[PDB]
């Protein structure tokens, strides 16, 4: 996701986190601000632009080997790689945390974990595809981009209607609203179903196989012919808005679950 889509993963998490977690979370991070785990959300997507976190780039994806539409799926030692990803980076930041939450490298594991586990959550970090779609060049809005692009940032920011951290928290707030009382607080119930502190990798699997089920469903489901040759701001947007808002509140729900279970130190 792009910053604004980092940012509501973060607040909806912070909306669900138990007390000793948020405390846990604002002594880690040096910030007792409302905004703790929003002001760190994007951390990630600095450092790995910067020449000493240039090796955390592929920590963002699994680029999973599969055949959209026709065909998703994911394995972990067919698609994380040589240099690792998003699943390997869960595994190692969590068990960071776990093991030495006071000392020095859990700063920046914290703030992998929050961006991280809202990487996982977008279908197209989870899918090689002509590098996870930014290779598909296509129009939104009269103007060209790449299908990345639209997933990450173009159609969350407008959903969002904007894209400023105060924004976030609004639309941070709606999807919580629904996680609560409103559309997803049935099928919420079952989320977090699988997880376990003690298999990183298989929690962090379940999540990753999740998001990328709408790759096939969502994403690609129209064709690469439709895609190429469509404005996607119109009725692909529409198709899309209930599902990058369904992923963006199960990865803030996850995410509070993640670190709820890591801050009780088991
Ligand atoms: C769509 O465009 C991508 C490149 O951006 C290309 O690889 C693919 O072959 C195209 N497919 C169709 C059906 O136009
Ligand atoms: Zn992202
Ligand atoms: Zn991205
Ligand atoms: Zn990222």
């Amino acid at each position: 996701w792009g910053n604004l889509g980092h940012e509501t993963v973060a607040y909806i998490a912070q909306s669900f986190v138990a007390s000793s977690t948020e405390s846990f979370c604002q002594n880690i991070l040096g910030d007792d601000s409302t905004s703790y785990l929003a002001n760190v959300a994007t951390w990630a997507d600095t450092y790995k632009y910067t020449d000493a976190g240039e090796f955390s780039k592929p920590y963002h994806f699994i680029d999973a080997q599969d055949n959209p539409p026709q065909s998703c799926g994911v394995d972990y030692d067919r698609d994380c790689g040589s240099a690792g990803c998003s699943i390997s980076a869960i595994q190692n930041y969590t068990n960071i945390l776990l093991e030495s939450p006071n000392g020095s490298e859990a700063l920046n594991a914290l703030k992998f974990v929050v961006h991280i586990i809202g990487d996982i959550h977008q279908p197209l970090h989870d899918e090689n595809l002509e590098a996870g779609g930014n290779g598909i060049d296509v129009t939104y809005d009269g103007e060209t981009t790449n299908l990345h692009h639209i997933w990450d940032t173009n159609m969350p920011e407008e959903a969002a209607g904007g894209y400023s951290l105060s924004v976030a928290k609004t639309y941070a707030d709606l999807l919580t609203e629904r996680i609560k009382t409103g559309t997803y607080s049935s099928k919420k119930d079952s989320w977090t179903d699988g997880i376990d502190i003690k298999d990183p990798v298989s929690t962090s699997m379940i999540w990753a196989a999740d998001a990328n089920t709408y790759v096939c469903s969502t994403v690609l489901d129209d064709g690469l012919a439709y895609i190429n040759s469509t404005d996607l701001s119109g009725e692909y947007y529409d198709k899309s808005q209930p599902v990058f808002e369904e992923l963006i509140a199960k990865a803030g729900y996850r995410l509070a679950a993640w670190l709820d279970l890591i801050a009780s130190q088991p």
